[PDB]
């Protein structure tokens, strides 16, 4: 951990270390120009530091230059020759140990991320990149998220996409699949979703996907971070060419924006893929990651380590990393893996730094309550959401109430006939806010509640239903599935959909498919071709939400003012959104979630001449008390016209 004489007697573990070496510059890394390249490395506990230069990604050094000790724990060096096309690493001696690492501020790397690449990053911008414009977004509750893996999207043999498994595969328009159905980008833009959330597209570890063996089967979600500030090599057409993955990701984002879609990056700042080998511990051992009392890794992540976001240089790394994805790649939002492992101060400064640039940039995360050496009152989780204004959190209470518990596989939920889940559904209809009485969750405002019944984790909705409806036919399970999706899209808050949920995606019952083959993980376009009715259904639900601002209320005060739950029997939920809620064109809406297969009659509130808006196929009678008779599991939406 180092010669503790170099750092004023104070160890990397004492609390007086932090305020000592707080570098105030935003110039860490290397800045290339033809005249010179300047390097700055933060490594306060090292005795020596060298820049090592390479001509080829897997060559031997051509120069090995010593760096000068500089201010606030940093080392500098200027090289007064055109270093374009060169690769480099940092070699440091920490105590009596030498290690050679990639630059933590690497913005480009060679294959598998072991050497930093020097290049003019403005040569990676696609044509017109400076003219890139974002689709409008007035409120987070106006977003419809679609969670997608780059490999899943196109790797099925019948996807009809040329660059299968690649960033460029999501740039291709006009692709067709079995029976000529639209696939890929056209299928996604055809749905009406507004944001594509991509599973890890930063550079994840070689042990997960080896970028030199892409000619053999491979698959991994990528939750194993290696280089935080550069794209994953296996999604490029050429992982050996350091510029290719950058240019190709930018082409992807530019095209999505041009087609009306925004891009959310799944980011993992809570843990690295290997606390022993990552560059953080090579360069400053004992700083960037969290430690138990015995100076072993705190392991709240169940992955091996935790990043010490609360320490100032690590908070600065995370924030400069995010601002890099925003500024260099034009990213529109971030989903924070295990946000409950990150401290509140870091999350709020992130929200602030983004708001300074563009408040429509999204920040959502997993606010789970989880043990770690990070103090309980400092965790950015649902318990502390009052301290995290404007940050959305996955609403697991809503998820479990709708489809049934994710950990006990056979337990039913509201859609599958379970008893007593109506209040759980109502709590998420209200956007997870403090609505009143028993109707309360963690959110202060509905922008803090992300509604979902499916994501990449755990069984798919279809697979969950299959595990918990032993006496249900296939048609019955389809109706349950459809009802679950309708609840997400008609609840206050931020609706979130899993790619392929529109065609009842299955993983053959695999619960945790993170390294399962493409046969398990691909978007199955043959299944999608067999489920075009259900895709149309999902497309129409998304259109219904878009056509009604009353479903997207911006504040908890509006929800408390305009949302009212109505008389309804067990296994149903009924509510109204009254008096042009949020400027809705209709005067009132009435919404019915029916989980009963049979027929039933409801007395509608006396709000005016009701008219059908959605789900007419379930309506046996609508008569002006005013009466509605329906049959079958699903949603019915009525309106009192203006
Ligand atoms: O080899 C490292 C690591 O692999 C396995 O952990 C993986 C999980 O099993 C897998 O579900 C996935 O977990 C991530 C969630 O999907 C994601 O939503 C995110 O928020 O965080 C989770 C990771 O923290 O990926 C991990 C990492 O690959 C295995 O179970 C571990 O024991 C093993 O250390
Ligand atoms: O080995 C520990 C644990 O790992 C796995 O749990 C993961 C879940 O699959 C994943 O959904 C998420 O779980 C969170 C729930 O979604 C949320 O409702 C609430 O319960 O917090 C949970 C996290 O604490 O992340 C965990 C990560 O461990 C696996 O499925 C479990 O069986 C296993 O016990
Ligand atoms: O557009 C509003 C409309 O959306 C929903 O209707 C969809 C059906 O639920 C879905 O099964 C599908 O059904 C149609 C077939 O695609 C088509 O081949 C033909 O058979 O007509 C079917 C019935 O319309 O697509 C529709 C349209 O998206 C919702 O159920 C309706 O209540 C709603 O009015
Ligand atoms: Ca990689
Ligand atoms: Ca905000
Ligand atoms: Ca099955």
């Amino acid at each position: 951990y180092g010669d503790v004489t170099v750092t004023g007697g104070i160890s990397v573990f004492d609390a007086k270390f932090d305020e000592l070496y707080v570098y105030d510059g935003d110039d860490l890394g290397a800045v290339y120009a033809p005249e010179e390249t300047r390097f700055r490395l933060w490594a306060p506990t090292a005795s020596e530091a060298f820049v090592v230069l390479y001509e080829t990604e897997d060559g031997m050094p051509v120069k090995e230059l010593p760096m000068k000790r500089d201010v606030q724990g940093t080392w500098t060096l200027t090289v007064a020759e055109d270093c374009g096309g060169l690769f480099y690493t940092y070699r440091v001696k920490v105590g009596e140990q030498w290690n050679e690492a990639v630059d933590p501020y690497a913005k480009a790397v060679g294959v598998n991320g072991t050497k930093t690449a020097i290049l003019d990053l403005r040569s990676t911008n696609p044509e017109g990149w400076e003219n890139d414009q974002k689709p409008p977004l007035a409120s987070p509750t106006d977003a419809v998220i679609y969670e997608l893996h780059v490999r899943d999207l196109s790797i099925h043999p019948q996807s009809g996409i040329r660059e299968k498994g690649k960033f460029l595969g999501l740039t291709e328009e006009g692709t067709r699949g079995p029976n000529g159905i639209p696939t890929g980008l056209d299928h996604i833009t055809g749905l009406g979703v507004t944001h594509v959330q991509l599973l890890p597209i930063y550079d994840y570890s070689q042990e997960s996907v080896d970028e030199s063996r892409l000619d053999e089967p491979h698959y991994n979600w990528g939750y194993d971070p290696q280089n935080y500030n550069v794209p994953e090599g296996s999604y490029s057409t050429d992982p050996h060419n350091p510029a290719a993955r950058i240019l190709e990701l930018k082409r992807l984002i530019q095209k999505l924006h041009a087609r009306g879609l925004r891009v959310i990056m799944d980011v993992v700042y809570n843990h690295v893929y290997d606390g022993y080998l990552i560059h953080f511990t090579k360069l400053v051992p004992g700083y960037y990651l969290r430690y138990k009392a015995d100076r072993t890794f705190s392991d709240g992540t169940f992955c091996g380590n935790e990043c010490a976001s609360e320490r100032p240089i690590m908070r600065k790394y995370i924030i400069e990393s995010i601002l890099h994805w925003v500024r260099e790649y034009h990213i529109d939002g971030f989903r924070f893996a295990l946000m409950g492992m990150i401290d509140i101060e870091t999350m709020n400064e992130i929200r602030r730094r983004l708001d300074e640039i563009d408040p429509t940039i999204l920040t959502i995360g997993e606010g789970w309550m989880m043990e770690t050496v990070l103090p309980k009152e400092l965790r950015a989780n649902q318990d502390n959401a009052e301290k995290l204004p404007g940050i959305g959190m996955f609403n697991d209470g809503m998820r479990d109430a709708v489809k049934g518990d994710i950990f006990i596989f056979d337990r039913k939920g509201f859609i599958s006939g379970g008893d007593g889940f109506e209040d759980g559904v109502k709590r998420g209809v209200a956007g997870g806010i403090n609505y009143g009485g028993q109707l309360r969750q963690f959110a202060v405002e509905p922008v803090q509640s992300v509604n979902y019944v499916e994501c990449h984790d755990n069984h798919t909705l279809w697979d969950k239903i299959e595990l918990s409806t032993p006496g249900a036919s296939d048609e019955e399970r389809r109706a349950m599935h459809r009802l679950a999706s309708a609840i997400v899209l008609t609840s206050q808050g931020i609706p979130f959909l899993h790619a392929g949920q529109e065609f009842m995606r299955t993983k053959g019952g695999v619960e945790n498919s993170y390294k399962s083959p493409i046969e398990v993980n691909w978007l199955d376009w043959e299944r999608c071709a067999a489920h075009q009715d259900d895709v149309s259904y999902m497309r129409s639900l998304i259109a219904l939400r878009k056509a009604h601002p009353a479903f997207r209320l911006k504040t908890a005060d509006e929800i408390r003012a305009h949302l009212r739950f109505e008389a309804a029997p067990p296994h149903t939920v009924a509510f109204t959104l009254r008096d042009h809620a949020g400027g809705d064109p209709d005067r009132h809406l009435y919404v019915l979630y029916n989980a009963n297969p049979g027929a039933l009659s409801l007395e509608l509130p006396a709000l005016g001449p009701w008219e059908v808006r959605f789900g007419g196929e379930h309506v046996l009678a609508l008569e002006a008390g005013a009466r509605l008779e329906v049959r079958g599991v699903g949603v019915v939406v009525l309106a009192v016209p203006r």
